[PDB]
């Protein structure tokens, strides 16, 4: 959550948020984000590897009451290789909005449609009015 | 126990047990021939090894809770050649009576200076007489 997104957390949001519930509202967008991030990455079967390992370790512990050490250091063996693939598989899960798509949650989830937005503190000022008219029937 | 030593444990020791009891004299012989043939070996150090190996099996049962099994099987290696050498001990401890020995045992508990003998179902009956007469003073 870099610099960049902590200032769109409030920059861009206080522009649709009414509520005195303002400040924490950062949490709920980042928040929010990640869930939506969450999306490409659901289906990791990490549990596949660990299923193998209590197994492993099953007959691990089989392998040692029989006094059979080649074959529990061959498991050690394996199960440390497994535990090292679990462990690398959070670094193919990087979670990374751009501060547009954080941005853009703002309207996922209020359905405002304001993607074009902005730095929007006199656009709107000046432009609603405008944009207005264009939808009016009547004086203008 | 052979043949000869079950035959001369009766067929000497008759000569020279006037009890009821004779039929289990031979139990008491043998009993008492090991019991002397014990003194050769009295003092093997066969638990020297055992107190190693359950110094040795007791690191090994902690190499294993580290899950250490290069050591572990280290241990293991160890010990089954330490077994080895205590149940080889056996073999130097073989436990061999000569029959004349057996005989001889009959003295040894008993006190009677005998250890000439002996066919002597007929030797004493023969000779007694003339033994006799070497320790008398008086009429022959």
């Amino acid at each position: 959550l870099p610099d960049e997104v902590l200032k769109a957390a409030v920059d861009y949001s206080v522009q649709y948020i009414p509520q005195r519930s303002l400040p924490d509202k950062a949490i709920d967008l980042v928040d929010v984000t990640a869930a939506h991030l969450a999306a490409q990455h659901p289906v990791t079967d990490v549990h596949a590897v660990e299923r193998e390992i209590e197994t492993e370790k099953d007959k691990q512990e089989k392998a040692v009451e029989a006094e059979d050490f080649e074959a529990a250091l061959n498991y050690k063996t394996r199960i440390a290789e497994l535990e090292r693939k679990i462990e690398n598989h959070t670094e193919d899960m990087k979670v990374t909005a751009s501060v547009n798509d954080v941005a853009e949650s703002v309207e996922r989830m209020t359905g405002i449609p304001v993607s074009q937005m902005g730095a929007s503190d006199i656009e709107r000022l000046k432009d609603m009015a405008h944009r207005l008219q264009d939808k009016v029937i009547g004086q203008d």
